[PDB]
């Protein structure tokens, strides 16, 4: 199973995140990377390739043209403004306001983000676009006949919606993936979000739209970041009625329970008749996760990686979130040991 | 002319802003009211004197009773919740987010705010009542005849809107104040709003009222807080229909050409018929303010004092920002010189 990986990845090292009204080291921070890629090796998986380059063709089809823009030029503009941390929105279009956008740096900022613990940094750009570009080659590989690849993307993507950062996230990297298996002939594909927070971002995307079908499991948005998507209730709208699926589960969710949310959402996927899938895995649905509130075990990763090829259509893996210990390699890993075995 | 001022602001002494993507001392700090209350004082207006205590009747029909509520435990609930800052929202409900209000202390404090550079610390609560206190008293000295009064209120108010706090603020006192005055009999009042940031928060709590004309001369929110209301073609709904008007400028505004959006103002509250017009008076306009960009010097205070005042109608004057240095006093003391000659 080909391993698609950028160094590039390391051009985004953020220097602070927002977290308990402190500015505190980010807990996506370059390590992640190191650990996983370490671990997928050792568990055999180590035909690891760099993405080739790609530039916005793909991109465009599912992020906005000015969010994109001012992603690209928003870090020299901040410091041009001359600020002195890292760049951090502060005012938001919430409830009752004006749809029009700023012109400035610190108005631009808030418009295009969801989520303030996200800073972004010299090297954020060039980032996204190489953790893109690994999704795009991944789903290159299944389009071209893979039943399995894994995008090791880093930044991840899931909180990015169409014209909003945020979650750690500034590039949709499953949404582009998904695009480009429909640019490549696909007519059907599904995105599975097993990542222990909602994507909103995705659902975002294709919320109006019924070539892409989305499946989340998540911690209740009640409870849990990102807070303000993410209910059972939100099924669709338009042309995408009945193709958003959303599983959101409580405190100390162990896998007997989240288990059966997953085949559920399987068979959501099999009637919707998906040609592959596209699973957002994010392992901070494990037991010792900081920042999480599932119990699922290392071993019950081999089980979900089984499961979800149990399908028998191709799936290309697309990374998300897991923090704090480098067992999230081994749980990573252990997901590719349930496809490829 | 009386002031109604509560050592009670003092309650609220946050350690931290984040402005420029860094955790700062505020600029809405206690000793703001110390330079002021001296320099009125100065100016010959000694009659200060504490508010008397206020329960919510009239908040209540301002502000929605679930932010309230909020308001009164965040602290405590953040605290309770482990964090070691202070309480700072990061998620918001921004495009395109379900409407459902989240259950824990980090979803709510995003689901009531509109902008993360305000910090809720301990004492905050206490000092938003004593200040909207301040305006209740000043109102009730309106509404039993007097032609004039000031209400030192700290924190501030123009940025809190039904639901939400930002822009240092949390109870909207001029709104609380206009309120007032029409339980006491009043069937028609106008806000006039002339500090230098929008009064959004005012502007979300009347937009849809016909009892309260709001006026406010700010910052064009293309580049300036609050970025996401406050164009010139937001008029009003509903039954508010006609009675906002806003008069946006730009970089390096001066007096004689902010005087003539002032006149026009005026011109709109006098065919309005308002029995009286409650100032939200922030001297952020001054060309020293630190976070700002207009170019009042402190003479242009009592010109506008006195334009105001000449409108013949009762005036209740309710303290908002001016940041920095020791002259927003004298600037507060001018306001009130033109008033009262
Ligand atoms: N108790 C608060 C935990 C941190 N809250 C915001 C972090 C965003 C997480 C994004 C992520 O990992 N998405 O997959
Ligand atoms: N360039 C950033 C300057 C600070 N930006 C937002 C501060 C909020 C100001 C609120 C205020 O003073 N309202 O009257
Ligand atoms: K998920
Ligand atoms: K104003
Ligand atoms: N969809
Ligand atoms: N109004
Ligand atoms: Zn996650
Ligand atoms: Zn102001």
């Amino acid at each position: 199973m080909r391993v698609i990986f950028s160094e590039d990845h390391k051009l985004r090292n953020a220097k602070t995140e927002l977290y308990g009204g402190e500015l505190v080291p980010p807990f996506e921070a370059p390590f992640r990377a190191e650990w996983i890629l370490a671990a997928v090796k050792e568990a055999g998986f180590d035909d690891v390739v760099a993405p080739a380059r790609h530039g916005l063709e793909t991109v465009l089809k599912v992020h906005d043209a000015g969010y994109l823009n001012f992603l690209e030029t928003a870090w020299d503009r901040w410091k041009a403004a001359g600020y002195k941390g890292e760049a951090i929105a502060t005012s938001f279009p919430v409830r009752r306001t004006s749809p029009r956008i700023p012109t400035d740096i610190e108005g631009q900022i808030g418009y295009y983000c969801n989520a303030a613990e996200t800073a972004i940094s010299p090297g954020t750009w060039e980032a996204a676009l190489s953790s893109m570009a690994s999704a795009i080659d991944g789903a290159d590989l299944i389009a071209a006949g893979h039943k399995a690849a894994f995008s090791l993307c880093r930044p991840p993507g899931h909180h990015a919606g169409i014209d909003m950062f945020g979650g750690y996230c500034f590039i949709n990297n499953a949404a582009v993936a998904a695009q480009r298996l429909l640019d490549k002939g696909a007519k059907k594909i599904a995105i599975l979000d097993v990542d222990f927070h909602h994507g909103n971002g995705t659902q975002d995307i294709f919320y109006e739209r019924g070539d892409v079908f989305f499946a989340s499991l998540h911690g209740d948005p009640a409870e849990a970041f990102p807070h303000f998507l993410g209910y059972a209730e939100e099924t669709g709208k338009g042309a995408g009625a009945g193709t958003t699926a959303n599983y959101p589960m409580g405190r100390g969710t162990p896998y007997s329970v989240w288990g059966e949310a997953l085949t559920d959402s399987l068979k959501r996927i099999a009637a919707f008749g998906a040609e592959a899938i596209v699973v957002s895995l994010g392992v901070d649905t494990f037991e010792q996760d900081p920042i999480s509130f599932f119990k699922l075990t290392s071993p019950d990763y081999i089980t979900m990686g089984r499961t979800i090829a149990a399908s028998g259509v191709p799936l290309l893996v697309v990374m998300e979130g897991g923090y704090g210990v480098p067992e999230i390699g081994l749980n990573v890993a252990n997901v590719l040991k349930g496809v490829a075995g």
